């Protein structure tokens, strides 16, 4: 049953036509922000810090792993600090230890001081606030809602209800909230702070991450994936769900395109980095 | 064209409609929430000193006009803090007087002060800066985006996207954010920070208060409405799109019941209570 399901049958042809899709939509090609040596050990120092007092030990390649993910979606040509930068290369990071670890060993009471050392460190004391909140809240949710019946009526229900947990669970609205200090862009740190950067660019975002994701977490039981909602195992049944969700951001991505032209680059930028990094990365094979 | 349509045709069969889906699925009729004369009083002083730097002068009736839907609208059964309850009321109605007002008129340097003022007096710290940070966001979207294409791309693509916009601009997750610490129960404030509180209930509130403001905001030129999406000339054509709305408002209902007791009683309140509020309230009519 759906435990053993999978969409292996179809990678090749959706990972084509996503790359499709972002040609014809979006056209501006994802590029890696760089980062200098100096800049990428001052945050694989912080990232082992932070991590440090829940006794977890972790390579600088899985550092380097995860951070890819900043690097390629974030939009290099609007970058104006790269404090902020850090930062979220940071936060990036460490939610990623935390979130792969064993929820038995989560420790709030030594993690949420380090999230806030490390907002304390790069932001303004303003941004140092939004940032923080939006990590507390990401985390906190995930903790509160895990085995809750809200994530099984949310997930099940429809797309829709799906896509509206996801705001949160996907880690979009955390995301917008650490980066908008990246660009010191004003119409792009409302956008954020109003949390509709995060509801424009969730679907997007999630239906990639779901199909790369998917075998692995179905395999483990977990129910947070619009594929679930469709039956797999029928070719016909998944292309149809396939390209329904193909519409979803196609719809999204036309009208990411009326916002002004600085706040569209970083949600394309978002959206299309998010794609190659999981296409090239380790953790989705 | 459309500034001359009209959904009076339909505004009894809508109305007993609406109320007919509210006691098959919410089940729980309103109530209002008792202020004292001493409580009232005070909520009407904080109104009236926070909108006299703006050289506004509003009667006692417009202001219990106002703070009606924060009387019907919040749960009466679950509240525990009746500081942070005045401080909705107060912030409900001054943002009410707020939008109501020429917005050539809009002077920002006087206004956020007094929604920071009123905050510092009702809530603790932390929750001070959740209340203002949500009150200071809610009416910077309004003026920034105003006039923007993004405004007209959002309300004019479909369903969907317009309620994504009105996530924020009904004003759902600012109620929402201040709303919290009148109940002070945990999984409420979390659902409140991460705004799933809002994404939840935005529907709900923005079909009814859409429905009947739709004359008044069609004449006007406005274009936040949900049913501008239809030809509300066509009965068969608007009694289809008001049907797929009830849906809508059932389906996030019958969601709603899998939030633990507590908090889904706040949010089909919150529903439930706009509806008696909006057909009682001469803003309407
Ligand atoms: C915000 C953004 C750029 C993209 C959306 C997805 C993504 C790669 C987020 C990482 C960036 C942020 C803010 C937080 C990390 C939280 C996290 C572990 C998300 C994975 S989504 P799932 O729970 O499905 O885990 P899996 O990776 O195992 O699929
Ligand atoms: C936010 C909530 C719980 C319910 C929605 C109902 C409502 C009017 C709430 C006001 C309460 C809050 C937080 C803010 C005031 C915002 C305001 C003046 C109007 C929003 S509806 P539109 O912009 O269409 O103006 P009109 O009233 O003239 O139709
Ligand atoms: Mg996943
Ligand atoms: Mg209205």
């Amino acid at each position: 049953d759906i435990g053993r399901s999978s969409v292996r049958p179809y990678l090749e042809e959706c990972t084509r036509r996503f790359q499709e899709m972002f040609d014809r939509h979006v056209v501006t090609r994802p590029t890696k922000v760089e980062l200098t040596d100096a800049e990428l050990r001052e945050v694989i120092d912080d990232c082992n810090a932070a991590v440090a007092p829940l006794g977890k030990t972790v390579s600088d390649e899985r550092w380097i792993s995860y951070v890819g993910v900043v690097l390629w979606s974030q939009s290099p040509r609007h970058i104006k600090d790269m404090e902020a930068f850090k930062a979220v290369c940071v936060l990036n990071c460490v939610t990623f230890v935390w979130d792969d670890m064993d929820p038995a060993l989560h420790d709030f009471g030594l993690f949420l001081p380090q999230l806030r050392k490390i907002c304390e460190k790069y932001y303004g004391p303003e941004d140092a606030e939004v940032a923080y909140e939006a990590a507390r809240a990401f985390v906190t949710s995930d903790h509160m809602f895990r085995d809750s019946p809200i994530k099984a009526a949310l997930c099940t229900t429809s797309p829709e209800q799906y896509f509206r947990f996801r705001v949160t669970d996907i880690g979009v609205d955390f995301w917008m909230k650490m980066s908008y200090p990246i660009y010191r862009h004003p119409e792009f740190t409302e956008h954020a702070k109003t949390s509709l950067a995060a509801r424009m660019t969730t679907r997007g975002l999630t239906i990639v991450n779901d199909f790369y994701s998917y075998d692995r977490e179905v395999s483990l039981g977990q129910i947070t994936n619009c594929f679930r909602l469709c039956d797999v195992s029928d070719e016909t049944a998944f292309k149809e769900f396939f390209q329904a969700r193909l519409d979803d951001m196609i719809e999204d991505i036309e009208c990411i395109k009326a916002f002004d032209q600085l706040t569209q680059d970083v949600f394309l930028d978002l959206i299309y980095g998010n794609f190659v990094w999981t296409t090239s990365n380790k953790r989705y094979k």
